[PDB]
């Protein structure tokens, strides 16, 4: 398996490493219907999504949004520094498969 | 998607934001009736309330979303509400600051 | 709806508010027999449960109950104020219905 | 019902209380092999376990195990002090049925 | 039953002891499909892996370590040792112990 959140993005097509080096300006969580998503900003102008569920995922990943969005909640309320993100560069906006949290 | 609560209030019916600016002042939690009802207040004297399987996981997440906000004295900025129910009820939530 | 603690209690037979205006002195947890009980006690010397009843087979009941354990187990680790309890008082302990917080 | 440990501890013939007094000192969490245990320890060299049985299947029960663990991770984590463990002294290390916390 | 993480460690083939008597550096958390994974990483320069998803009780001691690792991170708590299945890369977590 890779070792590093730099060599996990390298493994997919539409992905790309943004270093953010920051804590989450701002956390949005949506209940809607077909918009149940979460949104980050950063100050410095970046905003990522946490996608709603669909046929894009296979099962094992659903698990994995649920606790993907459990981490952003808890990394903004604790304003815990994000390290990278790898995204999906092909949404709008660019929406988040892995997150590392460092310093 | 949108990149943010107000352009997502804007895409549907009977919701309206509301620009809050500060911390919850209360919050209760109930298993007393048919369905559980979390209700939070805010000093401003406004108050709101929580209305397939992915509409009551997020159901589940805003109420857990409430809690923890309430508990960690943390400020909302903004609030997108159905405002066809009394009180209110939540569609989104932003906490910035 | 109702917007208080104390206008919803009032919509139930057999729930009474208690005032507590205090923290958690002691929080317990049981996994012995069925019944699952947390028990929670303050300083004034009341004690409170929340169990689940013999009688509840309902999900969306059993997920409230799962909901209100969650609570007060945060409730007690982070020595939050407790303002009201509403609570079905024909049990011993009383069994707690609904709780608010405020400052 | 119980309103405190000792007396929920008195109702089962394979259970006895232990006054702890302590925060936890060690935390052990394994998955390695068939059965997932939570192992804790004190200073005083008191070791005790939440594991779920083997012959263990009904739903209600293992929610009740995972709360369980869930609370002995957030106590350890926090250095909350606990008060008594009411233990089944069937095995060793002993398994946990009830947990209180005060002080 | 086991009372320490070396006791439970020794009754697997391809496991190892690491002492780390450190708190977490970094926590990577990945829902790319297939690679649904936890890494960590500290000062020292050790990479550890939570694997992908086994039985439905093993499905669930996944979910739960994923939990331990990120709420310990969070909090700057010290990690005593881990229990890594040593065949795997990086290296893989069996168990968790946490003291001081
Ligand atoms: C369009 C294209 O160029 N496709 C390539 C192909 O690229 C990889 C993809 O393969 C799809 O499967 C192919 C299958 O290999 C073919 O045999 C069959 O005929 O067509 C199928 C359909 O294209 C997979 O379905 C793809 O998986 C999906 O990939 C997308 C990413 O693009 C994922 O979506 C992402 O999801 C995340 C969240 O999970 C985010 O939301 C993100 O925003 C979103 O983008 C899906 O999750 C994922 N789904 C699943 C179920 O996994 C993908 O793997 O590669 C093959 C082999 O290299 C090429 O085949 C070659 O084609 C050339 C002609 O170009 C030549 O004929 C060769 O002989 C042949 O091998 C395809 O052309
Ligand atoms: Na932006
Ligand atoms: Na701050
Ligand atoms: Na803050
Ligand atoms: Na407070
Ligand atoms: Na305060
Ligand atoms: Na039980
Ligand atoms: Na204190
Ligand atoms: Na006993
Ligand atoms: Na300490
Ligand atoms: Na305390
Ligand atoms: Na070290
Ligand atoms: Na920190
Ligand atoms: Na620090
Ligand atoms: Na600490």
């Amino acid at each position: 398996a890779p070792q590093t959140i730099t060599e996990l993005c390298s493994e997919y097509r539409n992905t790309q490493i943004y270093t953010i080096n920051d804590k989450i300006l701002s956390y949005t969580e949506s209940m809607a219907g077909k918009r149940e998503m979460v949104i980050i900003t950063f100050k410095s102008g970046e905003t990522f999504q946490v996608e709603v569920p669909g046929s894009q995922h296979i099962d094992s990943q659903k698990k994995a949004i649920e606790r993907m969005k459990d981490t952003l909640r808890i990394t903004y309320l604790t304003e815990t520094k994000i390290d990278k993100l790898c995204v999906w560069n092909n949404k709008t906006p660019n929406s988040i498969a892995a997150i590392s949290m460092k310093n």
